[PDB]
């Protein structure tokens, strides 16, 4: 076998079977041709979340945020920078106002809250803004 890894497309929901050795090449979805591994934060919402989290093989670090949240805006560039540094981790964002049932299901209090998921299980979480080096260190400690 080709060490197939299930990479979900957040845009059309397709469960792409991607050879492990091809992940570094950042391929596009076989159905809709959107990027599968942009090394940028992807948008999850109530209409793509369950399919994405349930079927993904790679860990997913989720930033629960809102547009009016100052600490979220402080964190956003650091979250995007760390996303570029971890090609085998999906970085995702959930807007708590757009997706209130997801925010409630994650038991969010203050934002930003980051939740690390792996194969449907919550591995770890943290809250509050962090700079990129500290965020990378936290991620490495959990994985
Ligand atoms: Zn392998
Ligand atoms: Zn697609």
């Amino acid at each position: 076998g080709s060490h197939m890894m299930i990479i979900v497309c957040a845009s059309c929901d397709a469960k792409n079977r991607v050879p492990e050795e091809k992940l570094t090449a950042q391929p596009s979805c076989g159905q809709c041709h959107q990027p599968l591994l942009p090394l940028e934060p992807i948008e999850l919402n109530e209409q793509n979340f369950s399919n994405y989290i349930t079927n993904s093989d790679l860990p997913i670090l989720i930033d629960l945020w809102a547009e009016w949240c100052g600490p979220c805006k402080m964190m956003a560039p650091h979250f995007a920078q760390v996303a570029k540094q971890n090609p085998r981790v999906i970085f995702a964002k959930i807007n708590t106002e757009e997706s209130p049932r997801l925010s409630q299901a994650f038991n969010v209090r203050s934002i930003p809250t980051l939740v690390l998921m792996n194969k449907t299980t919550e591995v770890a979480r943290m809250s509050g803004a962090l700079r990129a080096p500290e965020l990378q260190q936290w991620l490495d400690q959990q994985l």
